[PDB]
């Protein structure tokens, strides 16, 4: 259960 994946997407959601 890679949680880090959620920590990255959280940025791309706004930034990207």
């Amino acid at each position: 259960e890679k949680f880090r994946r959620y920590l990255s997407v959280f940025f791309r959601k706004h930034i990207t």
